[PDB]
């Protein structure tokens, strides 16, 4: 009939991508567990009314629904129909969606089960999730997401040592990476300090580009952006930061003096740094950064952003703490602090970098010389399989150079002749690929 | 708000039985890999025609939609429209649905891509698939599907590989097993040389009860099938079949003179048999079964299905030959054999057999005694991490009681004492609570 095609925005995975993806999963997976987050799977679908409403006021277009089975008209309301309302209609021919994140499933499973729990809980989630966002360059409809979380605990050693797992899964992945921290708290200080409340974004985006454009210019785009003098001015040692990241704190805590917020903010940041130095962490890697401001509507604490050193690149992870996992379910009192990896632009930088390790063929390619020879073929084969060494018989008793093609284009490395002269005395001949050479060899040899 | 729940048929994985999920997968996938076998990966939407007329006349019902984005409404046509015809909508309000199984994306990749793919080629493909099929005892809307396919010979090499396969990886998971195998070539003979064309699954599903239920229950229920006498009798020596599976296929031949396809049928399955013995394979968990009739309308040369030795458990596993992949997209000449493997069913075999083996908890956990002593508890957990060792930090100061219920609900084996004395000595205190054993030693023996 017709010739197939993809849907829109997926892709085939064939072998050399999914090793290397399964290679990072693998790395990141051995991690955590290391740090004792145990793996959490939840179902591709969830019931709509799990995700509507979640994912911001204009959040819920972007979560695929799934048609409901049978005849789905079977119970719409009339005036609805009639009137083609499909959005008063989707919860009335579909009942189930698509995954879209990892953080509510895994409260909807917390609300679920949270009396059967232990708590500290520490879990990681590595799934795909479904996006029906606007095409944007780079991104794609399915993606993995790759969380940890622990509920349960407001204690800022949990900081500490999801610092720790970033910089040992990047160390394990090969990526140098710097970690910028903020505190939600500190920029909430700021707003209460110099009167930018609600201009905190515009602020951050426009101090941010410092190093690039100058004071001047920074100062500039934030009087376009509508942040006063009055602010520019109360902020004006914002602009003469010094080196050592707790002098800066130090700095903040004074001028948030009768701020308790700011005052709060600078307290817990100041904890995760200097625990963090008195672990080892270099101050270039870990960086107290005022500019980032991640999720201000979602994280209460600490928030965090990692980017790969010298690589044009964006983020490839972030996180934070946040106040209450289960809020939207009408369970209170479990806090939480998450962290994510960004598997798609991690592969990309890793690509960059060539960091991927070095494939999936046979070792040995076994030509076929006929039915009578073949078996002795099969029959070392299955040897060298249970020694852990991967091998295979060439199906047909084709032309020797159709054989020889098949081991090129596969990359095996070793072609092995195994015809009546090595089978009467229990020889193999072996035809390396890669540098060329024959030889002849006892089986004995051979298999040892 | 409202307390959330799992949409139906769908389940949430915890610790142990993801552990066990992967360990079921990684088995497989090495094993895959030392029989030449490399991934393949498919999205999990597929274009709704992709899937659509693919599953059987009455299948399209057990697929799973996506509705279109936005306004799906915007285009349907009129008439349908008013007349609610749900099932000419369909395609009018979706144009994606989920995965349903993995040889359909299969076909189509090959489809999609066969001028540069390298032939023979062998892929495992191991991913869930969604089913909207009725409810039945036992299954889930969500599974795995572990499909193994290798296409362009019709070499029965490829069948002999293929049998090595399935007893290695079930070897390495533990399972002994049965294969049981036919070939549809055999039964047209049959249908052919005793007049039962359309009477095949009838007649086998009888025969296959002679064990139970003695020849004369078997010829009766064949009768009220209306299978006539003189097929009956035409078949009469089904009913005394000798111990050599060889043989038995000797005597089908003789009665298959003037039958080509069943002569052939034989020949076919002849050399999987003989070969397999020569090759160390047992005739009693490698059987000629003329009652195994799997996939009538798709299987045209060997069949295969797979049984646990010594559980009553149904089929964890078949496959077998057909004509050609890539037919329902227009590309000819594709000939390919598959095998799956039924991993829900492997698991609770695996399950009952006791076969798991023996938990995802820290080695080490670290008692808080407080801000002062928590830091050097820190510095050793690193240490232990940077060696492999799993270890974490109670994050609290709580009372140790509430330490202590930690480790004992999360499993931890050994609880570690770090306090000031243990800190000024250099020594560490570790209390085995799997012996009760408690011991002072120096953080360089421990560490050794």
């Amino acid at each position: 009939h017709m010739k197939p095609s993809l849907a829109k925005g997926t892709r085939d995975f064939t072998a050399q991508e999914v090793s290397r993806r399964k290679y990072i999963i693998n790395t990141l997976q051995k991690n955590f567990e290391l740090f004792g987050f145990q793996p959490l799977e939840t179902p591709s679908f969830e019931n709509l009314s799990t995700l509507t409403g979640k994912y911001g006021e204009e959040g819920d277009r972007l979560i695929f629904k799934i048609l409901n089975s049978g005849n789905y008209t079977d119970k719409v309301n009339e005036n609805d129909w009639q009137n083609k309302d499909a959005k008063k209609l989707t919860s009335q021919i579909s009942d189930k969606a698509l995954r879209y994140d990892l953080t509510v499933p895994f409260a909807r499973f917390v609300a679920m089960n949270h009396g059967q729990l232990t708590f500290p809980f520490k879990r990681y989630q590595i799934q795909p999730v479904w996006r029906a966002d606007r095409p944007q360059k780079g991104r794609f409809r399915e993606f993995y997401q790759c969380d940890a979380d622990v509920v349960g605990s407001e204690s800022l050693w949990q900081e500490v040592e999801l610092v720790q797992l970033y910089f040992k899964a990047f160390k394990e992945l090969g990526v140098p990476v710097a970690i910028q921290m903020n505190n939600r708290k500190i920029l909430s200080g700021l707003a209460e300090y110099a009167g930018i409340t609600e201009q905190l974004i515009d602020f951050t985006v426009a101090l941010d580009k410092l190093d690039k454009i100058g004071k001047d210019g920074v100062i500039k785009e934030m009087q376009e952006k509508g942040i006063s003098n009055e602010a520019i001015e109360k902020l004006d040692f914002l602009f003469h930061q010094k080196i050592n990241a707790l002098e800066n704190l130090q700095e903040l805590k004074t001028r948030f003096e009768g701020v308790e917020v700011g005052i709060q903010g600078v307290t817990e940041l100041e904890f995760v740094l200097s625990k963090a130095m008195e672990l080892g962490i270099d101050n270039q890697d870990l960086v107290f950064n005022i500019t980032l401001a991640r999720g201000l509507d979602y994280y209460t604490g600490a928030i965090f952003e990692v980017k790969a050193k010298g690589v044009e690149m964006g983020s490839i992870g972030g996180g934070g703490r946040y106040n209450n996992l289960t809020e939207v379910f009408g369970v209170k009192n479990i806090p939480g602090i998450g962290i994510s990896f960004g598997l798609d632009r991690t592969y990309l930088v890793m690509e960059e970098l060539g960091l991927f390790p070095e494939t999936v063929k046979v070792e040995y390619l076994f030509a076929n010389y006929g039915e009578e020879e073949a078996i002795e073929a099969m029959k070392l084969i299955a040897q060298l399989r249970e020694k852990g060494i991967s091998a295979e018989l060439y199906p047909e008793a084709a032309k020797l150079k159709k054989q020889f093609t098949y081991a090129e284009k596969k990359e095996i490395p070793n072609l092995v002749f195994l015809g009546k002269d090595e089978i009467e005395n229990a020889n193999v001949t072996i035809k390396n690929l890669t540098t060329g050479e024959q030889e002849t060899i006892t089986q004995s040899e051979f298999l040892k």
